[PDB]
Order: structure tokens, then C-alpha cells, then sequence
């Protein structure tokens, strides 16, 4: 499934986010922050209006 995917990319992405709040520059942090931004829009447009 090509959702489950999108989505577990984005749990990775979530999980690799607490670690730059918590325990990890600036302008990379949050570069890796948006890409999750991305991925979230992404798995929306997955799907479509009928």
C-alpha cells in the first residue's frame, strides 16, 4: 500500500522531529521539520473528490 507508506514515512519523519525538539542547526532542523510538513499535505492528495 502506497498510504501505508506515505504514512510511515511520516511516523519516521515524527520520530526522527521529538528528537530535534528534545535531544538534537537551526535552518536543518527545521528543514526536516518541513519535509514532515510535506509528507502530511502528501498523504492528503492521495485521495480525491468523486
Amino acid at each position: 500500500s502506497v498510504w501505508f507508506v506515505s504514512l510511515f514515512i511520516g511516523l519516521m519523519l515524527i520520530g526522527l522531529i521529538w528528537l530535534m525538539v528534545f535531544q538534537l542547526l537551526g535552518p536543518w532542523n527545521y528543514a526536516i521539520a518541513f519535509a514532515f510538513m510535506i509528507t502530511g499535505l502528501l498523504l492528503t492528495m492521495r485521495w480525491h473528490l468523486e
